[PDB]
RNA sequence: GGCAUUAAGGUGGGUGGAAUAGUAUAACAAUAUGCUAAAUGUUGUUAUAGUAUCCCACCUACCCUGAUGCC
C-alpha cells in the first residue's frame, strides 16, 4: 500500500509521557554499521531497542514501552504467579510469498559460424537438440551484433588521463580482476579485466596500473555511453 | 670466470597527499504534538571529527635487461 513513519510512536509516546526517561546503551561497532540500544523507562518499566543511529533505537524502545505502559500506567500491587518460556516448533515452515528464477537451459555454437538453413544432408547433430548445459557459463555464443570473442574489439589507451577514478567515482558499482604476464621481469605485459553492469572488459600493459587504465577506459566509455578522448575541458 | 661503473623496465614494502562513503558532535531556523504551559519529536541550513572504500605521488628494498671498463 505505502510507506510508514515513526511519527506515530513519537506522538503517542508524547501523549502518554508522564515524564519518562530515555537511555542510550551500546553504541559501538564499525564506522558505518554502528549499533545503538536505547532503553526507555516509564513508571519503572524499561524497554530496550537496538537500531543503527539513535533514531530507530529510541523509536522501537518507545513502541515497546508504549504497549507495556498502557497495561501499567499506574501500579499498587505485584506478584510472581506468571512467567515465560521458549520453543523450537518454528525451525521449519510450510508457506512462502516468493519463487525462484534461476536458469534451466543453455547452448553453444556447433561450429566456427552459424550452421546451414537450406539443407538437410550435411550433418546429423544440429536439428535434434536445443541445449546441453544449465550449470556453467563456459560456452561462447554470439548475438550477430558483436564478434564472438570473449571481449569487445580493441580500443586506444589513455596518454595522460586516469579513468580508474572517474569511473570509480561516477559508477563504482563494478569489480576487477587481474590476468597473467608474459616475461620474467622485462618486456612484461600484464593485464586486467573488469565486470561492470554485467558487461566484461580487459586491457594489457607494461605494469598493473597501465593495464587497469586501459581496461577501465574501455569499461567507462562503453557503460557510460561516453568517451575519453573527445574532450579535455569539460571541467576546470 | 670474477670484479667496477653507467643506464632502462618491472615487482614488493614503507611514507606522504587527494577524492568518495556512512556515522557522530555542535550551532541556527522552521514544522509538528501540548498550547494552560513546559517538554519532546520531525525536517532544513551551516561548521567540525576518528574511520572505512579507492586512487595518486614520493621514498626504500628487491628482480631483471642493456652499455662500457678492469683483471
Amino acid at each position: 500500500p505505502g510507506p510508514v513513519l515513526p511519527k506515530n510512536a513519537l506522538m503517542q509516546l508524547n501523549e502518554i509521557k508522564p515524564g519518562l526517561q530515555y537511555m542510550l546503551l551500546s553504541q559501538t561497532g564499525p564506522v558505518h554499521a554502528p549499533l545503538f540500544v536505547m532503553s526507555v523507562e516509564v513508571n519503572g518499566q524499561v524497554f530496550e531497542g537496538s537500531g543503527p543511529t539513535k533514531k530507530k533505537a529510541k523509536l522501537h524502545a518507545a513502541e515497546k514501552a508504549l504497549r507495556s505502559f498502557v497495561q501499567f500506567p499506574n501500579a499498587s500491587e505485584a506478584h510472581l504467579a506468571m512467567g515465560r518460556t521458549l520453543s523450537v516448533n518454528t525451525d521449519f515452515t510450510s508457506d512462502q510469498a516468493d519463487f525462484p528464477d534461476t536458469l534451466f537451459n543453455g547452448f553453444e555454437t556447433p561450429d566456427k559460424s552459424e550452421p546451414p538453413f537450406y539443407v538437410g544432408s550435411n550433418g546429423d547433430d544440429s536439428f535434434s537438440s536445443s541445449g546441453d548445459v544449465s550449470l556453467s557459463a563456459s560456452p561462447v555464443p554470439a548475438s550477430l551484433t558483436q564478434p564472438p570473442l570473449p571481449i569487445p574489439p580493441p580500443f586506444p589507451p589513455p596518454s595522460g588521463k586516469n579513468p580508474v577514478m572517474i569511473l570509480n567515482e561516477l559508477r563504482p558499482g563494478l569489480k576487477y580482476d587481474f590476468l597473467s604476464e608474459s616475461g620474467e621481469s622485462h618486456a612484461k605485459s600484464f593485464v586486467m579485466s573488469v565486470v561492470v553492469d554485467g558487461q566484461f572488459f580487459e586491457g594489457s600493459g607494461r605494469n598493473k596500473k597501465l593495464a587497469k587504465a586501459r581496461a577501465a577506459q574501455s569499461a567507462l566509455a562503453t557503460v557510460f555511453n561516453l568517451h575519453l578522448l573527445e574532450h579535455h575541458h569539460h571541467h576546470h
